[PDB]
């Protein structure tokens, strides 16, 4: 009879499912019609649970999880304006490949555009951004446990990235328990005591092996990485030195950079010239960074163009003739092996360290270029980096040489800035290392209230707020002058002191070079987060990277 | 020639069609794909222009400006996440009636699905949500100007409520010295430049006729239910079922001046859902009722009719009553079926009212939020304006207070989001400009904290009162589990806003007692400011209080 004993029992069917199919992490916000899941989480100790209040967060706080642990990661929300909060972090995995499921509570149908509190329609809500949508009956005894975590196994089990929507029904009441549900939930048999899924469906997606691999390794390639893993990165590194070939590594592949300030040469003629006598590229990974690459890429025009990462569909937004191949990086890599050959560029490699020259010998002022160029100094010893969006990725990709096997996150599927301090947290979480994250002041305005989240950690975070008054890159964009400070930078005059107070997080406005140094000797002492603030003019970042860019065009 | 000239002549097409709708406030958030839809919006001055760096909290503004002039908002926003930002409020507009209308900037087909950065599927992404949707597709002179502004005369001349969800793309160049490309284009439309008026002119009144029954209906035991509906209209609803002798079950959000207050204490006693047991018909004005009792009692009752007025669109009875739901201009209908003067049928409520009211007058005194919710008509800005948040504070007014007539009170009701509230409070005193009470518990503070930004320009006073109970305690009212009530339900922040204040340079003030309370509420209503109020309470206090009201008068 009790219809709260079933209801609790339905939940905790879909709690266990989701044990089956490596998921760790569960992130939970407060609601009344999300109790029979959230309870049925409490109780269950396979999970390490995590809460916050802002749902749009927690999504970014479970996205940041993923990103690192390459685990499933839950959610549970509540009916409402709650669910529409996910769809940012959604959208981001369903585009960069995280997988995060989404437990979604609802009002029963009875109560569905009827004029109830906070009933809306939710299945189809995020239409095609998930990657499998599932819209839950209303729970009953009528349909077996086995149809319930059958339907979860399949979603699961065949997901190759990006999230899963579950809906989840639940009439009231909502709060009572008895044996209702007992028997049918015995139905299952010594699966509750099982470690394996109910239903067993995890077909891989992979590329068979490209037979022609022995006769283009010979041609005159060229080696593009993307964003991966830092192991990925370092044997990539290797590969391309082994085939003799140029590699132009993204900020997001810690190749070691071979080739640094990219974004700088390849704006250079004599560059270009040299490139242009490629016959293949093969690019490892994707969502590539700087402006001159992407260019490059626009209009390189070599025989064959190669796509290689384990996210499905297109990646060159230029549609080269070539291919798209679905792979592991690392597992690809063993299967189309390197020869040593030797180089055929010449004229780069002094072009690269020429460029670099140029961005050192402008390293002494105490901007946000500065900083970018010389962030490496800065980095935490075993730890991770977290990059922002906006200028500070740019400048980072432009200006510096990060280490190969340095592991970098960062939210460039769709480069919202309205995750970014909540992800970090999730991404510190995650891996357990001390963690360094930078970010520009709207985009630390945005989700201000993940100061909240960043009280919890595991090992030292360290916040560093580049406030340049306003979104600066809007003065790097050619944008009309006149209505540039009101609709497109928005200062909004602000400092981060009091909002670190709020949090009872460790304060510095560092005001050089020596008070940053002093800054970070202070910050990686204590497993807690320290709010660093540099206060810089609004243009210097963005007019010194273009003058450097000339300088470069020019040599 | 110019594509960027071009994108620009089609932005301006498209942000001169609203001009004729009664788009006065548009919204707008930074970005570069947007770049010629901003342009446009900024160049053309019929607009007042609003600015905002968080989406969702641009979202809420619109919302509240809508909400307050019932005019459509626009919003301009970039293409990415910057449009998922939009749900929350656009969901809520689905709801309670706003127009907004969101200009959401986009890459054209060709970028799509392809790895380009910040290249997301963007039309249908709010699903049923929008009223409409158009899908403009790829710019280009091969498509008449007066396409586009027909398309969207459609769309806004037939929108009865709710959001308009326009996707545009935009192809790189975005950027260029303005030629002179799609000028002959644009002289398509000819003088309608120069007019004030819709290409296309189709707004088709949608309305629900005279129920011819009515003045059988009206003679029989009714009872007059008031929910959602405008200040003026609650004035209006009080006389009519004063007039009727009906008994007035008024809403915190009807603004009848409750004759019968604290009816979700009343509700609870036998002897009152005894007396409605008689009423053979319920005439309901307006929607989404506030305390559990009143729903409990709608749910409950069986008379022969059941009817919803209000001027939204579908069915608005959760309990799906026999009866008749009613599209209409509440005032309107009011006026459509006027009362007959007769005899008062209810003799045990109005007494009942009377005592419930007594037995919270009986515990003013303490420093908690179930007195400050009682004690609030008190504090009401004169010629101003109350915005209500969501969870207690909504409810504990609902129960323990009675607030006059014709006071204009503003608040997110639809889903009841705690999503968006001071962002939306903002956009509600900037609509009309009137000094404004914002009420908002802790949690609540926490999800819209930034829009503290926006709080930094008000016309007119605004107080923003900050209850802090260290957690989201509606979670105690309800009989969540003990064992892990307080990490997963409550979560207690442990949190103050001394700081928050602070940063965005907004008067605060922690007021220990009543003689505090109100000195602040004193200072605060002489500046066009913010002034931002913390008071903190024992944290299940508040719900407590009420549980125990709800008891003593369920035994009177
Ligand atoms: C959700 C969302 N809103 C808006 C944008 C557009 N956008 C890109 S960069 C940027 C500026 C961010 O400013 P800041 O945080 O200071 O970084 P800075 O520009 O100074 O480098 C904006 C608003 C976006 N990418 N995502
Ligand atoms: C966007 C959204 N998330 C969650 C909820 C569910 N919810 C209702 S009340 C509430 C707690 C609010 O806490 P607080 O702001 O401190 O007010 P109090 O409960 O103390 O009245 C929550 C999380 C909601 N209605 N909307
Ligand atoms: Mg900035
Ligand atoms: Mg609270
Ligand atoms: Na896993
Ligand atoms: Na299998
Ligand atoms: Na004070």
């Amino acid at each position: 009879m009790s219809v709260s004993a079933f209801n609790r029992r339905w939940a905790a069917v879909i709690l266990e499912a989701l044990t089956r199919h490596g998921v760790r992490h569960i992130c939970i916000a407060p609601g009344s019609r999300s109790t029979l899941l959230t309870l049925a989480a409490a109780e269950n100790s396979a999970f390490i649970h995590h809460t916050h209040f802002d749902e749009r967060g927690l999504g970014h706080l479970a996205l940041g999880l993923a990103k690192v642990s390459k685990q499933p990661v839950a959610v549970i929300v509540t009916s409402g304006t709650a669910v529409a909060n996910l769809y940012p972090a959604l959208i981001e995995a369903g585009l960069t490949g995280e997988k995060l499921i989404l437990l979604t509570a609802d009002r029963p149908p009875e109560l569905i555009d009827c004029g109830a509190n906070q009933a809306i329609r939710q299945p189809g809500m995020f239409a095609s951004h998930p990657t499998h949508s599932i819209s839950l009956p209303r729970p009953t005894q009528d349909i077996p446990a086995r149809w319930l975590v059958s339907t979860i196994d399949h979603a699961l089990g065949t997901l190759h990235a990006g999230g899963v929507h579950i809906n989840c029904p639940f009439a009231e009441p909502l709060y009572g328990m008895d044996d209702t549900g007992l028997s049918w939930q015995q139905r299952l048999g010594d699966w509750w005591q099982d470690d394996k899924p109910w239903l067993r469906e995890a077909p891989r997606l992979e590329s068979e092996k490209q037979r022609d691999w022995f006769f283009w390794r010979q041609k005159r390639g060229v080696v593009v990485a993307g964003r991966m893993s830092a192991e990925e990165g370092k044997k990539v590194a290797l590969w391309a030195q082994t085939l003799g070939w140029p590699l132009i590594g993204d900020v997001l592949s810690q190749t070691g950079q071979p080739l640094p300030c990219a974004d700088l040469w390849l704006g250079n003629a004599k560059a270009t010239s040299e490139l242009q006598q490629a016959q293949i590229v093969v690019q490892l990974g994707s969502s590539l960074t700087g402006k001159r690459l992407l260019q490059w890429q626009a209009s390189c025009e070599p025989e064959e163009y190669w796509i290689v990462d384990d996210i499905e569909g297109r990646l060159d937004p230029a549609h080269h003739r070539g291919r798209r191949l679905i792979a592991n990086i690392a597992d690809w890599l063993e299967l189309h092996p390197a020869e040593k050959r030797q180089p055929w560029c010449v004229e780069i490699p002094r072009l690269a360290e020429q460029a670099m020259q140029a961005v050192i010998a402008r390293r002494d002022a105490f901007g946000e270029a500065q900083l970018a160029h010389r962030i490496c100094d800065y980095l935490p010893e075993q730890g991770q980096l977290f990059v922002g969006n906006s200028l500070v990725v740019r400048l980072i990709d432009a200006l510096s040489q990060l280490p190969a096997g340095y592991p970098v996150y960062s939210n460039r599927g769709a480069s919202g800035i309205d995750g970014l301090l909540s992800t970090a947290a999730g991404v510190q979480r995650a891996s357990g290392k001390p963690t360094l994250a930078i970010v520009g002041d709207l985009s630390a305005l945005y989700d201000l209230n993940a100061l909240a989240l960043l009280r919890q950690v595991s090992a030292p975070l360290v916040l560093i707020v580049v406030n340049n008054n306003g979104g600066q890159i809007f003065s790097l964009l050619p944008t009309p002058q006149s209505e540039r400070e009101r609709f497109y930078l928005m200062p909004q005059n602000v400092h981060f002191e009091h909002a670190a107070a709020m949090f009872e997080l460790k304060y510095h406005r560092p005001q050089n070079w020596q008070e940053l140094e002093t800054a970070f000797a202070d910050a990686w002492r204590t497993p807690t987060t320290t709010v660093i603030e540099m206060v810089v003019n609004d243009t210097d970042g963005a007019q010194t990277l273009q003058q450097l860019l000339a300088q470069v065009s020019h040599l």
